[PDB]
């Protein structure tokens, strides 16, 4: 649960942090909303990891595997096993148009996995509206009761390295890797003011990936009922927006902004990007 | 009120944050549970500005001001009414043994203030214990109906500069002036295992204030509960804590980690201390 009365900590000993020196030097750690900007170096995983485990947090993870995209749900869920969230309680969705085709994966204790099928839908805008209205939907649905947060990634993926509750919060988004160093007049934000996902050319904080956000189960059912009902507006209006419901991601994560940011080494592409000074773990991948 | 459903924030031009450029070199802005450092530089309060007041925030401001003490009253609410929560809807509650000293201080639109008679106790243990036992009832009480946010400060004090929106959160603490620079072995905590606010020598984040420090109103009223409790404790087991009732806090503090911590912008003595270069504002400081 969340914002539960919560136990005291237990005596820990570790490194005394030392107000006078700063924990990067080369990166923005914290957004001008006060908003932590996680990177390898912020965080003391020994703490975080008491703090909610004393809360009996359950963590949902949502991922979509849609025609040849089954291909990649084995490797994503191995490597989820031995990466993500490992001590916490997790629950998978995964949510298919095959069911038959998913791999049967070994998991570790209290860890479960729920395979949910999807409408194969005629039309490809019901298609691109798909993930926002399913996720929406099960948010009022079995996630309420079940989880605490909810995590919605892509299954193009594998995890490499540790990805945990440093992550958890009402609200997140991840700084997509192909932007973070970027002005935001070169941000792929929908420009056409005929679009709900408009953002104007001088406005913008960060361009957010689609491939990985996640909050509350209360905020992500807020951000994706937003987002659905943006793209049945734009869709009666005969346009679709340049990155799909990622358009919309980022339109909502401006007006409402995020209570974390992930940096890209939780969203990170090797093949395209390389392995920079300033990335110290690359945890969350593209499969090439 | 708080975490009530938000409107969305109206088109805003700013600067765009710079994901590859520190907000501050010389200082942590961020503790290891991902609490921000609240420092001059880590916020845009233009932003923060529009979150709280669509959120139709409320914060009231406690003060004790007892014997010679009311002297203090007319520099405190004057500068209070230039620097604190200024655009906001403020309720301050000046706790006294004396109604009638009270200066007749003009107030704002939107700001308020009641005056709640102590009871002058015979024994100075009821007296040490007074200010949490009676945040902690009046957190039961009139705060909860009346404000979002509670922050709680001494007299002999005063604001030279803003303080705002900035530092509201769940739960607060402050770096107390004299110690943000030391190692934790030097910090006063109290030190005798037979008192409820022991600390141990390895052990210790920073060393707060008790000067200043606030939160949501069910926060504080944890807070103050448990140090109040705590220190019924320490007295029948006869023993008096060093530093009273900001020892308590500090282990409250430990094992319930603040959501944000304010830099010693927000608690400085000028007269002791001078002006560091560290420091870009001084905000709220002792009166010599």
């Amino acid at each position: 649960a969340i914002g539960e009365f919560m136990v005291s900590l237990p005596r820990m000993v570790y490194p005394q942090p030392k107000v006078l020196t700063p924990c990067r030097k080369d990166v923005l750690v914290v957004t001008p909303w006060l908003a932590p900007i996680v990177w390898e170096g912020t965080f003391n995983i020994d703490i975080l990891n008491e703090q909610f485990r004393l809360q009996n947090t359950t963590i949902g993870l949502t991922v979509f595997a849609i025609k040849k995209y089954v291909a990649f749900l084995k490797l994503f869920l191995e490597t989820a096993e031995k990466h993500f969230m490992v001590g916490h309680r997790v629950h998978y969705y995964v949510f298919t148009d095959q069911p038959a085709a998913v791999p049967r994966v070994t998991l570790g204790t209290g860890r479960q996995l729920s395979v949910l099928e999807v409408r194969a839908y005629k039309r490809w805008q019901d298609v691109s509206m798909r993930r926002m209205e399913m996720i929406s939907d099960f948010c009022e649905r079995r996630f309420l009761s079940e989880v605490d947060y909810l995590v919605c990634v892509d299954v193009d993926m594998e995890f490499r390295d540790h990805v945990g509750v440093e992550i958890l919060t009402p609200l997140f988004g991840t700084l997509h890797p192909g932007f973070y160093g970027s002005s935001r007049e070169a941000f792929t934000y929908e420009r056409r003011p005929q679009s709900q996902a408009y953002i104007p050319k001088d406005e913008g904080d960060f361009y957010y990936g689609g491939a990985f956000f996640g909050g509350s189960v209360q905020e992500v059912q807020r951000l994706t009922r937003a987002c659905h009902q943006a793209m049945m507006v734009d869709q009666a209006n005969g346009i679709e927006a340049v990155w799909h419901d990622e358009s919309h991601l980022n339109k909502y994560l401006l007006r409402h902004k995020p209570t974390k940011v992930l940096s890209p080494e939780y969203l990170w592409d090797q093949q395209l990007l390389g392995w920079p000074a300033v990335l110290r773990k690359l945890r969350f991948t593209a499969v090439p």
